[PDB]
């Protein structure tokens, strides 16, 4: 098994990057704040639920809309104990305040009936609905976009869209509908993985995480696009026994890179290393939001980890910034624990590449997953503001242990400041639960 390079014209998350991570996320500045148990509530329009993975309504740049006076945040909710209850629901609260309370609730946004009554195949099979982004189009429509997740069909995931048909009442939102329901994209097998490969690997028991979720909605120069979590297919850096001796993820060195394979090959994780295959990807989408054009990945995480969740990316003081969330316990990099979870970070001069990791490692947000704690925050996601350096981070908070009147709830929002090539949790900076602007 020869050792080789190969970069295949994407970024890559490279094992000598991560490595330096478990020093360094010792640093404050790059550690979630702590949030005591007695400053939280529920959302109380939520009248019982669940509320997990949330985005709000943003306009073309990724700055938050305003939608007839009002802020919109979608939401994952339901209950722990019932995944297939899994649904989107459209909150809102009027601009200009910034208490949990006055978060309302218009509902489900989908009806039952709505997947069947769309001209579209794949929606028929769906099981559950993932997270996603929502823009506010020139026209003046919501225009969302979400995961398709088909429990039936051996977890096929499937970037959704529709728009969201909305009525003001001087009170209120309320949803009357969804037009333009359809399926977008779900792999195409050479450049992003499809549920035909996992199927054909054996499923679930082979091991392999077959994702394709969270899609992002951006523009730039009239373009239309959706940067998404994925895995490589067949003609990027597909996963495999050889990928372990591409020296393009190891980065550094070729001394470095017999060194650290070596490891690799005799570690208990070389077997996860061969299939983590998680990818940033990309794709353009026509006027009528169906797609254009499958484009390489933004980059890739080969060897490092299967699973890359809720891409973000947006132009920020002249420079894209581009983020995704992982789980330690999916990493195979030496000194990362299951106990750390992760927001990862890159830049760029162009929305399309190459992309550099924020920080040195790509490391801006590392959160602790400690017993002795009582409160945890997921599913964090930088917001992107109208002036300054700083970007709001929204997260949904859980508590240990069960209360029958304590759901999951929407964190209070922090500041991170970005400059350059460097970020930093401003200290002192919490707000409201939820809160999008600062
Ligand atoms: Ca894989």
């Amino acid at each position: 098994q020869k050792p080789y390079k190969e970069t295949y014209g994407i970024s890559h998350i490279t094992r000598h990057d991560m490595l330096q991570i478990p020093e360094q996320q010792k640093n404050e500045k790059y550690q979630v704040p702590e949030f005591d148990s007695s400053t939280i509530k529920n959302i109380s329009s939520a009248k019982g639920l669940d509320v997990w993975d949330s985005w709000p309504l943003q306009n073309a740049d990724g700055t938050v809309a305003n939608y007839h006076g009002y802020h919109i945040v979608f939401a994952l909710a339901g209950d722990p104990k019932n995944a297939d209850d899994t649904s989107i629901y459209m909150f809102y609260q009027k601009v200009g305040e910034t208490s949990i309370d006055s978060w309302k609730n218009a509902g489900r946004v989908f009806k039952d009936s709505d997947k069947f009554d769309a001209n579209d195949s794949i929606l028929k099979d769906q099981t559950q609905e993932w997270a996603g982004s929502a823009t506010f189009t020139s026209d003046g429509k919501i225009r969302l976009f979400y995961t398709d997740f088909s429990g039936k069909h051996y977890g096929k995931q499937t970037l959704t869209t529709a728009q969201v048909n909305v009525s003001a009442s001087d009170s209120s939102l309320n949803i009357n509908g969804v037009e333009d329901y359809k399926s977008i994209f779900d792999g195409d097998g050479k450049t992003y993985q499809n549920v035909q490969q996992f199927i054909d690997e054996g499923n679930y028991s082979s091991g392999d995480n077959h994702t394709l979720r969270d899609p992002h909605y951006v523009e730039d120069k009239g373009h239309k696009y959706l940067v998404f979590e994925a895995n490589t297919g067949t003609e990027d850096g597909y996963q495999g026994e050889e990928s372990l001796f591409n020296k393009a993820y190891y980065g550094k060195s070729t001394s470095f890179f017999r060194q650290e394979s070596q490891k690799l090959l005799q570690s208990d994780k070389k077997r996860t290393a061969e299939l983590a295959n998680g990818a940033l990807g990309m794709i353009e989408l026509n006027d009528d939001y169906t797609l254009k054009k499958v484009m390489k990945p933004l980059i890739a995480s080969n060897t490092v980890t299967d699973e890359i969740e809720r891409a973000n990316v947006f132009k920020m003081n002249g420079k894209w910034y581009l983020f995704t969330d992982s789980r330690g316990s999916k990493m195979t990099i030496d000194g990362i624990t299951s106990n750390d979870i992760y927001m990862l970070g890159y830049v760029s001069n162009s929305l399309t590449g190459p992309y550099k990791p924020l920080n040195k490692t790509g490391l801006v947000l590392k959160m602790d997953l400690d017993p002795n704690d009582v409160t945890f925050t997921y599913s964090h996601f930088a917001v992107p503001q109208a002036k300054g350096n700083n970007v709001v981070i929204t997260s949904y908070m859980t508590n240990r242990g069960f209360y029958a009147d304590k759901q999951s709830t929407f964190a209070p929002s922090f500041l991170l400041n970005i400059k350059g090539k460097k970020t930093s949790v401003v200290k002192d900076s919490i707000l409201e639960q939820g809160q999008l602007t600062v």
